[PDB]
């Protein structure tokens, strides 16, 4: 159920990464950077980079408050 997922506060970048990649299974980078609060840029990195992710609180927070509405639509 989508009220289970962490509430916006408990994000991480792990979890943003973690969100990002099942979200890639069903839709495209450029589809993703449509919908979510991450730029082009950001995706791009996360996908791509062989180094961790520097993704601000704030930016966690806001991506995770995104997850959770666009989850239960």
């Amino acid at each position: 159920h989508h009220s289970h997922m962490l509430p916006p506060e408990q994000w991480s970048h792990t979890t943003v990464r973690n969100a990002l990649k099942d979200l890639l299974k069903d839709m495209n980078q450029s589809s993703l950077a449509k919908e979510c609060p991450l730029s082009q840029s950001m995706i791009s990195s996360i996908v791509n980079s062989t180094y961790y992710a520097n993704v601000s609180a704030a930016k966690c927070q806001e991506f995770g408050r995104w997850y959770k509405h666009f989850k239960k639509t």
